């Protein structure tokens, strides 16, 4: 049934999963030296391709091809839009390998027909606190602490194959190839995510909406007027009131974040993060990359009391293209990336996310029941979406957690 993901090193069932107590390493221990080093074979039309993003082009080319071929929701009414700032800052994160980017061309007019990134990441991804008790208890402490230091990883995204070339199998041979290059460093652990179901999630969590500009949701068919809406008189307007939100944030403190809140920012998050039980590790060059502030790309506010961060949130933009619509081409939609709130409770700090995203224009907040994303659904008004965020690893087991207990934003 799976003729590629049967020839990995991934759990092959829930319930392999299900039954996993410690975290651990699959496949055999390997060296550098046993990997080829020469490029995966691939039919003699296409070539590998490693490319420069430092060079406008290069980024352009792998923009045109996630804009035409990216992700679409489940009824092809969108697909992602990420825009060239947005995927400079993704690709080139501080200390990125150049080689872990791999890209298709084909041979004769270099037409880009498929891409996969891969870039750095620490993870915390030990033995869960839940399976870390019962080993006390059972005598066991020491082999279930045994890989509780931060690992340095590859963390892996923007996977696309062109539409003209779909179930050609063209997606084994370059997450074969991502593997070889990544595995030539010296890494043997990947951490992915993706919106279907493969072999094997060790978390699945829900997405979640907050209509900002519920007109516009309306009109592109990303919301209807609930049926709810019908035996009042007037649909719209009512629609309108219900997702109102003030001009301006509440919490007076609030600002955006400055390159000196960079080591507040990180101890607050590193203290926030370290409670959960799968999560990135940031170095200050690492929360200055992914949370300074950059237009069009990423938004974060601290909330200052006193010359002191005390709290802090940010989101990111990704537009999404309305597939055949007249009235508007785009969705701009704003995504909860990593906060932390020490002062106040964490649904008074995100009320200021909401707020601060529609005043810039975005028309949606969306996000994953990662992190405690569920303390502040209700008061927020979020609502479940149809769909869920899946997450993974390349050669690891891990015991099946809930995604309360993960706190890796993908992008
Ligand atoms: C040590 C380092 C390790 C680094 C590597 C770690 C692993 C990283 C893994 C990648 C993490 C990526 C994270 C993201 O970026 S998730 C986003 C994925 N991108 C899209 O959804 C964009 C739209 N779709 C496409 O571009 C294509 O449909 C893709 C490229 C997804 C598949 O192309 P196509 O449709 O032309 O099919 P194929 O005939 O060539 O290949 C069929 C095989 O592909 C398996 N397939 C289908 N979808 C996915 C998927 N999302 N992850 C992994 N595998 C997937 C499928 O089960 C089948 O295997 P098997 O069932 O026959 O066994
Ligand atoms: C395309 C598209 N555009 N829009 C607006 C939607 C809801 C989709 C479908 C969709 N696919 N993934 C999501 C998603 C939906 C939500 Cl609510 C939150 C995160 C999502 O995925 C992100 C970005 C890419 N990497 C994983 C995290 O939404
Ligand atoms: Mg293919």
């Amino acid at each position: 049934a799976h003729a590629f993901w049967s020839t990995q090193p991934v759990p092959q069932t829930e319930d392999e999963t299900e039954k996993i107590v410690f975290a651990g390493p699959m496949d055999e221990p390997k060296t550098v030296a046993d990997i080829p080093e020469e490029p995966y074979p691939i039919a003699s039309t296409f070539e590998w391709w490693t490319p420069n993003m430092e060079a406008a082009d290069d980024i352009h080319a792998i923009y045109e091809l996630l804009r035409d071929n990216y992700v679409e929701d489940d009824d092809s009414m969108f697909r992602f839009n990420y825009s060239e700032e947005f995927l400079q800052w993704a690709l080139c994160p501080p200390n990125y390998i150049p080689d872990w980017h791999v890209a298709v061309r084909r041979k004769a007019d270099k037409k880009l027909l498929a891409f996969i990134a891969g870039v750095p990441v620490t993870l915390r991804m030990g033995t869960p606190k839940y399976m870390k008790v019962k080993a006390q208890e059972k005598g066991e402490g020491e082999e279930a602490a045994k890989y509780d230091e931060p690992r340095h990883i590859c963390e892996i995204n923007f996977l696309c194959v062109h539409k003209q070339l779909r179930e050609k199998r063209l997606a084994p041979i370059l997450i074969k190839e991502a593997t070889r290059r990544v595995n030539r460093t010296n890494v043997w652990q990947a951490v992915y995510t993706a919106g279907v179901l493969l072999p094997t999630p060790y978390a699945s969590g829900q997405y979640f909406h907050r209509s900002l500009n519920p007109e516009k949701l309306v009109e592109i068919r990303f919301s209807g007027i609930p049926a709810q809406y019908q035996k009042f008189q007037n649909p719209m307007a009512m629609l309108k009131r219900n997702y109102q939100l003030p001009s301006a944030p509440k919490n007076s403190g609030l600002r955006e974040m400055k390159p000196s809140d960079v080591p507040q920012v990180r101890r607050i998050l590193m203290n926030y993060l370290d409670s959960f039980d799968v999560g990135p590790v940031f170095s200050d060059a690492e929360i200055s990359h992914y949370l300074l502030p950059r237009d069009g790309v990423v938004f974060t506010y601290v909330v200052e009391n006193d010359k002191k961060v005390t709290d802090f949130f940010s989101f990111y933009r990704i537009p999404s293209t309305v597939i055949g619509n007249s009235n508007y081409n785009l969705l701009n939609a704003a995504y909860v990336h990593y906060y932390a709130a020490t002062s106040i409770p964490l649904h008074q700090l995100i009320l200021d996310l909401l707020i601060v995203a529609h005043s810039r224009g975005f028309d949606v907040c969306n996000m994953v029941e990662i992190l405690d994303n569920r303390s502040f659904v209700e008061q927020l008004k979020f609502g479940a979406g149809d769909g869920h965020l899946r997450y993974y690893f390349y050669n690891w087991a891990y015991p099946k957690i809930k995604p309360s207990q993960v706190a890796l934003v993908m992008l």
